[PDB]
């Protein structure tokens, strides 16, 4: 089931590894995502502990809207964690 929408990102400038030591997999994080941004879809910079990080929004996005970024979490070996980021239309 389309639980949240698939969404995507890539690490402005931000510095991961070779993970995989626990500590929090997924994380938790709200999304600072402008109006027009949001309807036609861009990329917005949310702020995580690896550093500064373009996110991919879905054309057409409401707020209260719910993103889960798979494999693109907290760093993994083998895979990575999650970054779940709540859609706040800014």
């Amino acid at each position: 089931m389309d639980d949240v929408i698939d969404a995507d990102y890539k690490p402005a400038d931000g510095s991961g590894g070779s993970g995989g030591s626990g500590g929090s997999q997924d994380l938790y994080a709200t999304l600072d995502v402008p109006a027009p941004i949001a309807v036609v879809g861009g990329k917005v910079r949310a702020m995580t502990l690896e550093g500064p990080v373009e996110v991919a929004v879905p054309p057409r996005t409401q707020a209260g809207r719910k993103l889960r970024l798979k494999g693109k979490g907290f760093p993994g070996p083998a895979g990575r964690g999650d970054l779940y980021l709540e859609v706040r239309i800014t």
